[PDB]
């Protein structure tokens, strides 16, 4: 349900969000049309978990390496505008907004980073990234660092690793392989073990994150930060500071991937035309632009004509210098898995948990791995979004290995089981990792039960062409249970087993011909098994609960609710009396959640 | 089955085993009693494991210490020897050998370590252990070591660990509640050990064979061993000295002095004939002599042959360390002591825990006393070399699961914590018999238990009972135990669990003590866990019919699951007829099936 008649924004808690308001307001005042814009925490992986049901915001801001995978789950609309407002915007940057033959979002601006300096600290900004260990030396002195950036997101370690020769996906022709991943190249492990030197030398922390090393430099503290033009608001609010070429590595320059901040329109948005109108004739003009930059800087904008002015900015000059020396981010649906690769491989090796070598590895193999599908996000609760993250697989990539903790699991296992183990956990390492956890060991307690992180609880499924896990936040999710079977009539016999004679009586007559009600059932039983048990330590069998559903007006998604005949007693908490989930036949599959 | 007419005799593969067996050829050829002697592999752990089935060999050589434990389980007949025969060994050594009043052994040597160095590379020895960094810094300039000995098993470090008044339990009578592992005395000495190994003058890895070879290829200037070790010695180029071990902080190293003790198996069918090669061919001075030009056996128990050891210098020097250091307990918690020692001194030495860490632990596991056999007397003595067990009654207090176990009960109620820990805790004994380090035991397919590379297990807890049983892969398939309380089912299990066969025979095959239909359950679930390792399939209640025998003695038995549906396994011959045996004591039923 995206209301009818208004307009949601949602857009990164780092930029300008309180100047798109103001856009927002004018836009009102001149349609009536009422403008809300939020900022939610990790919204470039919330977005499709949302729009999958239909809902989400109208407009989504990003940068454009996000949009293909948005575009390849049709969560998306096309874009097109007229020939005179096409030429208001620098071409390339309809370029990086382009795929498969369609616009995906409009540009905004040009996003890279750059090297930012206390002047009254270092006057002299090094030129070497080699040269910062002997700077740092020297600074501890006086009680201060040479550097801090942000360890946790790999947008800010990638310029140093592309340096000397690193790279995502091959480009020719216009056309990026993805079979061909540069991440574990001579040059990106040159890069990569000077940054886990400079860690190990106590250089810097590995811990260290956006808003500890944002607080440093604003706080001269550290000589040296590396961000983007949004940062620089805060900065100009506390330290007499200077924008810059970012540091070479063995001579060559470091390579930021650029990002150009998009803005895209939710496939399921009644509002269509509307966030059209606004982009179009609110946004992307002069007056627009200027209220979000002047909250927090956009960068070089896509318009001509306001570029004109900011490009006189030097700070927006050695912007473009880093982008000119970097590269336009691919926007493939493939980035998604690039970064979680990387993203891991830079912690795991900043931590200790692995080697540059086989944090590389590893990091080649599952940039492979592309998890963009959004079966299970269809029957997860939009409004928990914030609590819950997931991912799948309809495949087993090859070369995935378990982590060495879970290694003796599966150790005199079948080869399908060690496949359906392994592919999942990479899954529940990919959800985790969306909610801000780093990669555990994901092993078997209690009766098989997947045991999770402090603070997490879970589910996982594997089935014939699926893999998929659920993640959710414990202070505010009970327990999760999921599952997927093939959307298969049920063998002989296992119906009877499995049901009650209300149910065989009740389901036939509320679920639409085509489907297989049998295992419809059968699978939501076995989910609700999943919920229960972490909470109950019990065993519940299949004629304990007695299950009741119904169906949306689409006729192949719905909700029913697990009625338990048996003690519901919890070993905490409230009991499970009845548990409450979703169902979807999609793509061969049926997918049953419950979130408690 | 122990062979009536014959007699076998266990001892260990260090001692002068091929002299033991020129007393036996001297009694056969004067009795036409043939005698076996056998040397296997951590004997004093097999003994107990084939003794609980009544069979094991006749007669058990050990240090007294093991014996009390023995005496508790029943394993051991009492000895009668008359007043002239007992007036013939020293009085101290029957105190050794007596346990609740009565004896369960004859007492045959005393034995203590003392320090053996190489004349010629160290005429004058160390008088104590802070000087032996710098000799060894010294010998190593000359491609040489100061000293090298076994590291592996705690008996050679504990006279280091009770210089400074490390000990065991404070003793009249022993407390057992009063555990001196974790003093500052026995900090210092394994701090001191550690940092030697830190120091590199000795290595972790250092084991009885290492060291032995060393010294008598002359490497190593000083080892530590016993009177057994002199012969091998002798044979070598080496010119050595036996003397008294060095100080450390002022004080005597102070090593457990054990006396080597001939006990009678309690299942032997040939107590007299045992009676009769011990008291009247063994302890003699002909018998001992045989023995100790063998390899020699210290300070012998016999006043006459012990007048004539005397005179050696050797012997001087082994008694001048025992004297200094203590006798052993007899008590049944001895062997927990040792592994919790033994434990500590390995994890420290080589890094895996800290002195205290490892300490601290090894006073919370001497606590852990794992004597009792049940599910011993169901295991197969043909293949006790490659099976080992534990057990536990109780959940010992401050029990820890490994770090890496403790995920699996992060959420999980208290009951469900102590089983998980305690029977892990009696996993890792049993891996310690068969030569593994510790390891997690993690959970996977269908909750089945992740074992070590090379080796195969099951774990069964229930009310009142924690038990684990290990085997080597390479000789043994697949191992299914289950323990039950020896309580009726609930009402309407047994029909669950049943087949109509079962109800009907099976009560005709049991005595009326029984609960035969809980023992039917217990070995159903044992099936299931021999056979999904295997097969990696579900094995249902109504997919075994099993079919029992008792014993004359009535209380354990055999038992044959035969599988009705399709026995398919991963690898090897489809699984068929499992053989299994059972036992009831002490309220419980316990199973077990090793293929
Ligand atoms: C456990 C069970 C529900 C699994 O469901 P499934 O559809 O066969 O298999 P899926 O692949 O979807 O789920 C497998 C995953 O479930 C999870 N799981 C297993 N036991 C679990 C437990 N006790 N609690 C929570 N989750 C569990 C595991 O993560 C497992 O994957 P892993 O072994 O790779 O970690 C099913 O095998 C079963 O045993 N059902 C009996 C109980 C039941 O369904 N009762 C119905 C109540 S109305
Ligand atoms: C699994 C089962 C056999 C365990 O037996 P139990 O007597 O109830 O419980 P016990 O305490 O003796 O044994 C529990 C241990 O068995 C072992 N175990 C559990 N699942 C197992 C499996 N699939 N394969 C092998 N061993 C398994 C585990 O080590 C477990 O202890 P842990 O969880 O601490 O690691 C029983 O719970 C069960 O599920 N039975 C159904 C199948 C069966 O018995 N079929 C009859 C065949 S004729
Ligand atoms: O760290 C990987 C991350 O990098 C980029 O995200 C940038 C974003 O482009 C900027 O607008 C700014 O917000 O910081 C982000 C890094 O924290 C990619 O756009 C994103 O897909 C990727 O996950
Ligand atoms: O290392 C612990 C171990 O010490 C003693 O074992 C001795 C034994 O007494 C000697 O006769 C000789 O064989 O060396 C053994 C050490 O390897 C204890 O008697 C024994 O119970 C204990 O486990
Ligand atoms: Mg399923
Ligand atoms: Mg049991």
């Amino acid at each position: 349900k995206i209301e009818e008649g208004k307009l949601v924004i949602w857009i990164n808690g780092d930029k300008g969000y309180n100047g798109l308001a103001e856009v927002g307001k004018k836009f009102e005042k001149d349609t009536g049309i009422k403008v809300t814009v939020e900022h939610p925490d990790k919204l470039e992986e919330k977005f499709p978990q949302v729009a999958a049901t239909g809902d989400g915001p109208d407009i989504i801001f990003w940068a454009h390496d996000r949009f293909g995978g948005y575009a390849q789950s049709g969560l998306l609309a096309e874009i097109t505008p007229d020939k005179a407002f096409q030429d208001k915007l620098y071409p390339f940057t309809w370029d990086a907004v382009r795929y498969n033959g369609k616009l995906i979002a409009y540009p905004i601006a040009v996003e890279a980073l750059s090297l930012i300096y206390n002047k009254d600290l270092l006057p002299n900004p090094p030129k070497t990234w080699e040269e910062i260990p002997a700077l740092d030396k020297e600074l501890k002195a006086k009680g201060k660092s040479a550097l801090m950036f942000n360890l946790q997101e790999p947008y800010f370690t990638w310029p140093l690793i592309a340096a000397d020769g690193g790279y995502a996906f091959k480009y020719a022709a216009g056309k990026y392989d993805i079979k061909d991943v540069g991440v574990d190249n001579a040059g990106a492990k040159a890069g990569l073990t000077f940054l886990v030197d400079l860690i190990k030398n106590k250089h810097m922390n590995a811990d260290t994150d956006y808003s500890i090393a944002e607080a440093a430099f604003n706080k001269g503290e550290t000589a040296m930060t590396i961000n983007g033009p949004w940062a620089w608001s805060n900065i100009d609010t506390s330290v007499n500071y200077g924008v810059t070429v970012l540091p070479t590595f063995k001579g060559q320059p470091s390579k930021p991937f650029v990002g150009v901040l998009s803005a895209g329109i939710n496939a399921a948005s009644p509002n269509k035309e509307l966030a059209k109108e606004f982009l179009e004739n609110y946004l992307l003009t002069d007056e627009g632009l200027e209220a979000v930059n002047k909250d927090k800087p956009l960068g070089a904008v896509a318009l001509k004509s306001y570029e004109e002015e900011l490009a006189k900015d030097p700070r927006i000059a050695a912007t473009m210098e880093n982008a000119q020396k970097g590269e336009i981010m691919p926007n493939i649906p493939q980035m998604s898995a690039f970064w979680y690769a990387v993203r891991t491989a830079v912690i795991n090796a900043a931590s200790g948990r692995q080697t540059v070598d086989a944090a590389l590895a590893a990091a080649q193999t599952n940039a492979a791995a592309m998890t963009v599908g959004t079966l299970v996000a269809s029957v997860l609760p939009a409004t928990v979004f914030e609590d819950l993250a997931y991912a799948e697989l309809y495949s087993d990539p090859p070369g995935l290995t378990p982590l060495p903790e879970e290694a003796p699991l599966i150790a005199r296992s079948v080869a399908k089981r060690r496949n359906e183990f392994i592919t999942v956990r990479h899954c529940a390492r990919i959800a985790l990792d969306q909610l801000g956890v780093p990669p555990a060991p994901i092993l078997k307690g209690d009766k098989g039960e997947p045991c999770w992180p402090d603070g997490m609880v879970g589910s996982l499924t594997h089935c014939a062409g699926y893999r998929g896990a659920v993640v959710g936040r414990r202070d505010a999710v009970r327990s999760v249970g999921i599952d997927a079977e093939p959307h298969d009539v049920l063998p002989n016999g296992v119906l009877d087993a499995i049901s009650l004679p209300a149910e065989r009586a009740d389901m036939p007559r509320t679920m639409p011909a085509a489907l297989h009600w049998d295992r419809i059932l059968f699978c939501a039983k076995e989910a609700t098994y999943k919920a229960w048990f972490p909470l109950t330590k019990r065993w519940l069998g299949f004629e304990d609960a007695h299950i009741t559903f119904e169906t949306d007006s689409t006729g192949w998604t719905g909700r029913f609710v697990s009625r338990i005949l048996i003690d519901g007693s919890t070993l905490s908490g409230p009991p499970l009396t009845t548990l409450r989930g979703r169902w979807s036949v999609e793509r061969g599959l049926v997918l049953t959640a419950i979130v408690l």
